[PDB]
């Protein structure tokens, strides 16, 4: 097997010449020529069956994914792992090869208007699809956006998602959560588990901040700051927001803050277009219920150029709903497909 970093990347012989590009969850990232399609792309190593969160996150994408077919998400071109479930170690995930990421973008390139719309439509059409499916991705950030040569975008790791259940969604206050800080929704925080679609418009609001500046526009610098620099910069919640917080600790805990102003958008991006500004705020709404929508943001004024609803299509079959030894054997069974 072809030895990479000193690690076994097991994937011969239809994928040979292979180059390190990244970390996935559970193992690295390669590229490699795929010599049947004679193309070259990108494999992911998977190496989750010793614990059961592992393993959940593994088989959750795996299902996901396997039913998902959108042009700006991300699908699986082929899984590789042994042929029994005694010789199974390890997990291969096969995809197309993307030219770079969000992340790695904004470090070196100042975006123009003409990208920014037209990277924020293409994220707001795969959420749409997503969503459509009754299915929250809860990681959205620009590591996880992958962009081709022509600047076409695709939406990558489904190992957080979750279905969707705004019955469920009331918790209480400073309760643990698993997604990226800096794309945290402030509700996360106060009285929210994340099963709503409104977390994952936050975290696009977030992008879409972050690539007017190139600079994340809320880098709490651990889970209690983050917090502060939401209210830093959307001021204090109104009465009407707090109200609709009914938990007492979470409302308290604002209540007990000194009053903070509103930061003007047009202050923070005075370069920035006007009609993105006025999607962004609408996107960054501090009350989840009032948040902007997926397809009212496709609709608005700043994406004009792009929208189509009949060109933004839906889920065919949404989801319903949602030991290791079990879990193997269930990822062992969806990966049966791509065997001879
Ligand atoms: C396999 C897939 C996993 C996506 C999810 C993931 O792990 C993230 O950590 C993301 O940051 C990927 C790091 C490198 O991911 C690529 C880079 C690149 O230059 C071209 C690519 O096609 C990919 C890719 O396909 O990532």
């Amino acid at each position: 097997p072809e030895m990479v970093r000193g690690q076994v990347f097991d994937v011969g012989p239809r994928y040979t010449n292979l180059s390190y590009i990244g970390e996935g969850a559970y193992g690295m990232v390669c590229s490699a020529y795929d010599n049947l399609n004679k193309v070259r792309v990108a494999i992911k190593k998977i190496s989750p069956f010793e614990h059961q969160t592992y393993c959940q996150r593994t088989l959750r994408e795996i299902k996901i994914l396997l039913r998902f077919r959108h042009e700006n998400i991300i699908g699986i071109n082929d899984i590789i792992r042994a042929p029994t479930i005694e010789q199974m170690k390890d997990v291969y995930i096969v995809q197309d090869l993307m030219e770079t990421d969000l992340y790695k973008l904004l470090k070196t390139q100042h975006l123009s208007n003409d990208h920014i719309c037209y990277f924020l439509y293409q994220i707001l059409r795969g959420l749409k699809y997503i969503h459509s499916a009754n299915v929250l991705h809860r990681d959205l950030k620009p590591s996880n956006l992958l962009l081709n040569t022509t600047c076409d975008l695709k939406i990558c790791d489904f190992g957080l998602a979750r279905v969707a259940d705004p019955d469920h969604d009331h918790t209480g206050f400073l309760t643990e959560y698993v997604a990226t800080r800096w794309y945290r929704a402030p509700e996360i925080m106060l009285n929210s588990k994340g099963y709503t679609k409104s977390i994952d418009i936050w975290s696009v609001g977030c992008i879409l901040a972050e690539m007017l500046s190139n600079r994340p526009i809320f880098p709490g610098k651990h889970y209690l700051d983050q917090l502060n620099h939401i209210l830093g910069i959307l001021g204090s919640p109104s009465q009407e927001d707090l109200n609709c917080i009914i938990n007492l600790k979470a409302r308290n805990y604002l209540l007990s803050l000194p009053h903070k102003n509103k930061v003007p958008w047009n202050r923070l991006f005075p370069n920035a277009d006007s009609k993105a500004l006025d999607l962004l705020d609408k996107m960054l709404t501090f009350n989840p219920h009032k948040r902007i929508e997926v397809e009212q943001a496709l609709a608005h004024p700043y994406l004009e150029q792009y929208y189509d609803p009949s060109d933004e299509p839906i889920a065919e079959a949404p989801f319903k709903f949602d030991p290791k030894e079990k879990l193997k054997e269930l990822i062992f069974e969806e990966t049966a497909r791509f065997q001879p």
